């Protein structure tokens, strides 16, 4: 009964839901040879968050917790980062969630800054608390990347100035993109273990359709390349659907990308109730649209509605 | 038409003056401050003000390019030419204080500058070299002139910053010794006064104080627990901007409710300019359940006497 709506925000006014950066462009490509199963940026149209998705863009690919020395064999440059929920409470692995909310959902070298503020002991003041921050890398393919079990390993370079203190990791980008695989999930509990509670994979089923992504290019610490990350819907749509909780009348909401000045429709797309978009497009290309453009809801249709080609 | 407030808890919302989740509500007297932040400024009918923009991740961020060292002879300092956040060139002639998202406080903004080289005479996105380094942007430096199109960034490296497209991702403060969250930087440097400012705000009704959404900020080093106070959360700003609901009076009466029990913890005045006041005297925390949130109840006058907090 409650009407379903889409935010009127332009692309440049919205945030990637898999990495805390503005969206750079719309993009489409064939993906039938990938398993497209991101865990951040997952929300049904009636507002059900899935996977590791939470509501604060600034907590995507962030970690909170504390350092407990080095790992059981690693370098003097590798540290045991015990992690909590983004709110400070212990992470409960018995819930069917893949990992603490916001955990990265790709195989790669997550680069950012670890910051510490001491808890302090025999004296007392929030002033007088010592602080330190350093660059660090969290490898999501490391044997000690076990966020579902409550810890990840963080590497720092020549730096040994890391204490057993409350810590937070602010993501910046990738250390390199040698083996960055955005459609390969990490093993959230380590080698040879089962990921549970995952948001499902998504795929176009209707002939001639591809997924439409919201794409952001992301920084690197070093090396060559222009890595990017594709999310299914923007973070601001997730926050909007979560609050509205409008029921989905069919499996597919027909949406039109419109220039609000002219009323011209640039193209149409299918917004699936699972929280992802398909277009009638073949090939690997950006979607050129005016900066003022946005998606508008038109009607509820079926999975068999045939979109105009774009 | 009908005005609404998001049903998010504070831990589900973002500070509109620095890209971090909100930690707590706080109230204190502000008589000895000019409270004129430029980020996190939006009217209830959805008019963005100051340097406010809609992407939380762009708060205290810069995009642009490095053009060598700054005018002096300091090998640690670099000239950061800045653009609009969407990559278009910044126009200094408009009545805006600075590029959107520029920091609105005096302090040492600490973060990471990242570079991805532009295409040359061979070229792929695959052939572009990258580098990132820690850096600090002092908002009181003589060369902090964002309204003139550039800021100075200091780095520990002296030799691995190129004249290339650059972005600054904020992380926190370098230290907090002279961090003043209620003092605006000189967006054009020392020769020129600030322009295009969102107006300053203060309580007026007897016994009222501003209510803030407060977040602690990380530091690169040094001692302290700095925090930053915003007037309304970024997610409220995004909501009001989209709704553009007309403000029926100058004051929305809002009640902070525990949704478990339905009990009202306290009531407050949400002013049409986009800030909150409460009936409380003194520097004080606000003890509320983590699940609570503000609910819009009715439009009242500036003369409405709030129940003491
Ligand atoms: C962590 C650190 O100290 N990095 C240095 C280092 O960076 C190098 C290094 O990581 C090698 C390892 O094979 O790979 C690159 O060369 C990397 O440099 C980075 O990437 C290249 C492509 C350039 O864009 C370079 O500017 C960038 O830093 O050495 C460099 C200088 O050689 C810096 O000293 C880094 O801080
Ligand atoms: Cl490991
Ligand atoms: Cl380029
Ligand atoms: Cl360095």
């Amino acid at each position: 009964s409650k009407p379903f709506t889409i935010p009127i925000l332009t692309i440049g006014e919205m945030t990637n839901s898999r990495f805390p950066v503005a969206i750079d462009m719309l993009h489409t490509s064939p993906t039938d040879n990938f398993i497209v199963q991101p865990q951040n940026g997952r929300c049904t149209l009636d507002g059900e968050l899935q996977g590791t998705t939470q509501l604060v863009a600034s907590n995507i690919c962030a970690f909170r917790g504390s350092i407990s020395g080095h790992e059981n064999n690693g370098d003097q440059h590798q540290w045991h980062f015990s992690i909590t929920n983004p709110n400070g409470t212990p992470f409960d692995p018995t819930e069917d969630v893949p990992a603490p909310l916001g955990t990265p959902d790709f195989k790669g070298q997550l680069y950012g800054v670890i910051s510490q503020r001491n808890r302090e002991g025999s004296s007392g003041n929030g002033n007088q608390k010592a602080n330190r921050s350093h660059e660090g890398v969290i490898s999501t393919v490391a044997p000690r990347f076990t966020p579902k079990l409550g810890s990840v390993m963080i590497g720092t370079w020549t730096t040994d100035d890391i204490q057993d203190q409350p810590s937070r990791f602010t993501p910046v980008g990738l250390n390199d993109d040698d083996n960055y695989k955005q459609w390969e999930l990490p093993n959230y509990s380590g080698a040879l273990t089962l990921n549970m509670g995952l948001a499902p994979s998504v795929f176009p089923t209707y002939p001639g359709e591809q997924l439409l992504f919201f794409r952001s290019y992301i920084p690197m610490k070093g090396g060559y390349g222009s890595p990017y990350i594709d999310c299914l819907i923007p973070q601001e749509w997730i926050s909007h659907f979560y609050q509205e909780s409008a029921p989905s009348q069919t499996d597919v909401a027909l949406i039109r990308y419109v220039n609000p000045d002219t009323g011209r429709v640039l193209f149409e797309a299918k917004l699936h109730r699972q929280g992802y978009i398909t277009v009638a497009k073949t090939g690997d290309s950006p979607i050129n649209v005016p900066a003022n453009g946005y998606f508008r809801f038109d009607s509820w249709v079926s999975q068999f509605y045939s979109l105009a080609p774009m």
